[PDB]
């Protein structure tokens, strides 16, 4: 598949992240992020993204050295973007395509999903945190890391 690029935003305490809801397939709660145009460099793709599904523009605020994850074929990174205010009025451009849009405690989202163990049933229970959860761990080792 095609690149795809986004950012996972942060308040400015480092407590929640900022997650989007779209429609239908994408009915899931995930960071914000899209398909790279022909072309187009990454933190451009990355910033149009997230201009498009939230109506804020993280052009100033990107740090060009995110966390990248190969999952199934497909590229995905998402610039880490500190400190942006809990009063922040988003708003998507496509309301076509993002149903909500909220701040979430990465202290309360999961970081795998949940077996099936107590019904002896194999593979995943459903989760609308889907998308978000691959990066979670390592955001919290990367803010670990970079702050404490
Ligand atoms: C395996 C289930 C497939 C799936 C993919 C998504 C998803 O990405 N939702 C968040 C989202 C929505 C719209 C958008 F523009 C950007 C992010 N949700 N469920």
């Amino acid at each position: 598949g095609v690149p795809t690029y986004g950012a996972i935003i942060l308040d400015e305490t480092l407590e929640n992240v900022l997650l989007v809801q779209g429609y239908l397939a994408k009915s899931g709660w995930g960071f914000p992020k899209g398909k790279v145009n022909k072309e187009e460099a990454p933190h451009d793709c990355a910033a149009r993204e997230v201009f498009e599904e939230t109506g804020f523009d993280i052009k100033d605020y990107i740090c060009k050295d995110y966390i990248e994850l190969r999952i199934n074929d497909q590229l995905a990174r998402l610039y880490i973007i500190p400190g942006i205010p809990k009063d922040t009025k988003f708003n998507p451009k496509t309301r076509r395509e993002i149903r909500n849009i909220e701040w979430f405690s990465i202290e309360k989202l999961p970081c795998h999903r949940n077996d099936m163990t107590p019904k002896s049933k194999l593979g995943l229970a459903p989760n609308k945190f889907f998308m978000a959860i691959p990066f979670i761990r390592p955001l919290r080792d990367w803010l670990s890391r970079r702050f404490g």
